């Protein structure tokens, strides 16, 4: 009992079997009509004997079941590996896309606990975002994964703040601009600017065009460790600061403080440290990037170092469906 | 629900957190009196902030619990990570010992499914047993791990066969000689020979000496792909053949057939393919070694190729305590 529990918790084969199934698009091939192990093997370009041994573990953990002899089909849980499922778990487990690939850094977790430093570079040759800057496929899949974290498409954070006195929003590291878009739909008088890295700026521009928002949201390529491209009344850091150790996060916050208009505020949208998934995201930040999730008291110190104070934390954001784990910290000049 | 289930099954951070805790000997340090995170950090030579983030996940998965503020203790499941626990799970999860280290091969499982070939060499530079031959620390921990698979110390397989008409036993790849020892205690008239690799032969010799069996069990250093050192009435292959692809297993079986006395038998002691843990061991063999677990029908073909027939399979072996997953196949000249 206790022995079986410990063995399952410590098992490396099971998560790699799940990720291999996702990378091979196994459930998609089954749902597209691959009824036999020979057809599945052919569509995935794998050895049939080896694929069957993978399938045997997929059956044992309840992702596949045998309907007829030799005919394997997804269970209710396996169906979440279909590529069009809205939770996007296939892509989140795909070893050729940015996050599951980055998760290999966990194989060197002892080094990260001994040093406090990320292990991603020791495995892939460059730190996380520099590796993405050299790999257009990983840059693109990362940006797409970041748009599948929550089901409101930033509607819930955009609704948690009053935009009446805001004329311009600067979305610092704003990904493909989904947050800037949600504010624009919410608040017709606001204009916005997204500051992002090379590669990402082009998909942000295409996304904002296709929303019909090109006239209201601009995109600037740049580095948020440098002086920001313009001033704004609200400056958004959405899942940015957790990517960075304290001294780097203070540098970013300081650049934002310097770009605030009088009366402006900085909005940090992030999962706060205090259930489910908190330790996964925190340890991801450690081994990918050297970042961390932060408590309120930790945020107080970071803000003070940047000439700011935490005015308000708008607690875990609500959706009609699956709850957002994230919060909105509102920061003002000290 | 289904989403949380899939996310837990696909999680790489949880098994690496367990293995990191085992490698750091975290539970041993707690039980030896490390009551604070600062004391634990000092004994494990880790950063206190990073160690706490590891501990937070260890609490979330139920291996540790907080007794007093800042004082972490093993749960009933965490206690199995104590190094002296008889299930030996600490060593089985220790990333500096041979098996948990080998499990990193699972990070390249897609390659193994595409090619049918093991991934261990692509990661560590040499195939499994050649890597052990160059690493005395891994050779030794592997040999020790192989003595902790079952709780009877080979008493159950030794009791599953009638030794009356056996005068000499050859234990081919017999590890530290634990199986030869169990037969010797069971059957006072039998002498035995263990055939093993360099390094392992010395710990076999020390173990057999310390059992008081040096006069009854010899150890020979050699290669079981070469002609065997002598003939015997029973030739044991205990958790050997699953290490090898079919053609290599046939070579071994053939060497054994050539060394059988008239009326002799070959005993294969292995987990047969047909619950819990079957797919783990099978996929381990794939990615470590290119081996596999085999069904009865597969064994029939291998035996026939070696000039043998399966006479009898003595089904899953029984213990008074935790059941042995293994079986004993009895093979005779065709
Ligand atoms: C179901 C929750 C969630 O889908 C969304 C959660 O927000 C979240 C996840 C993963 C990542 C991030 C997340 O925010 C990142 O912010 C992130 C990052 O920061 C910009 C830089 C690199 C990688 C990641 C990352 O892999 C997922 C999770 O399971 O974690 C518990
Ligand atoms: C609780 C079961 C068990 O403790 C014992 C089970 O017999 C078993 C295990 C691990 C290994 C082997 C086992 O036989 C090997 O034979 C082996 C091997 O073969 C000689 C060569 C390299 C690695 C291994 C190996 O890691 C464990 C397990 O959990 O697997 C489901
Ligand atoms: N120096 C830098 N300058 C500008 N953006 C950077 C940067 N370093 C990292 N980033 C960006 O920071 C982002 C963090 S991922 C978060 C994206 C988006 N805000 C969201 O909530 O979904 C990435 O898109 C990355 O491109
Ligand atoms: N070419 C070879 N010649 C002899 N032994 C070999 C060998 N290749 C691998 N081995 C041995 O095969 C063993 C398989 S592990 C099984 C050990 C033991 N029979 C038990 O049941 O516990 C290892 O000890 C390894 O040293």
């Amino acid at each position: 009992d206790a022995l079986r529990t410990l063995i399952r918790l410590g098992s490396l084969h099971t998560p790699m079997v799940v990720r291999t199934a996702a990378t091979l698009r196994l459930v998609d091939h089954i749902l597209a009509g691959a009824r036999t192990v020979k057809a599945l093997a052919a569509r995935t370009d794998t050895r049939p004997e080896a694929l069957l041994r993978l399938i045997r573990h997929l059956v044992a953990i309840g992702l596949l079941e045998e309907d007829a002899p030799g005919e394997f089909v997804p269970t209710e849980v396996g169906e979440l590996l279909a590529d069009d499922h809205p939770a996007a778990q296939r892509a989140w487990h795909d070893l050729t896309q940015a996050v599951a690939r980055a998760d290999i850094s966990f194989t060197r977790l002892p080094d990260a606990i001994r040093t406090g430093r990320p292990t991603y570079e020791s495995i892939y040759g460059k730190p996380f975002y520099e590796d993405l800057a050299g790999r257009p496929d990983l840059r693109a899949s990362f940006d797409s994964l970041m748009t599948t974290r929550e089901d409101t498409a930033f509607a819930a954070p955009a609704a948690a703040y009053d935009w009446t006195n805001v004329r311009h929003v600067l979305d610092v590291g704003g990904g493909k601009g989904g947050f800037a878009a949600a504010i624009a739909r919410r608040a017709p008088h606001v204009s916005a600017t997204v500051l992002e890295m090379a590669g990402t700026v082009d998909t942000a521009r295409s996304y904002l065009k296709d929303e019909g928002l090109s006239d209201r949201v601009d995109v600037v390529e740049g580095d948020f460790f440098e002086p920001l491209p313009r001033k704004a009344d609200a400056i958004i850091l959405s899942f940015v600061l957790l990517n960075w150790p304290d001294h780097d996060a203070v540098r970013i916050l300081t650049r934002c403080a310097e770009a605030l208009e009088p009366g402006g505020r900085i909005l940090i949208h992030e999962r706060a440290d205090v259930r489910f998934g908190s330790t996964l995201l925190d340890l991801r930040m450690l081994v990918f990037l050297g970042g961390a999730l932060r408590t309120r008291e930790k945020w107080d110190g970071l803000a003070a170092s940047a000439g700011l104070v935490v005015e308000e934390v708008r607690g875990p954001l609500v959706s009609p469906n699956v709850p957002l784990d994230s919060c909105l910290l509102v920061l003002a000049p000290a």
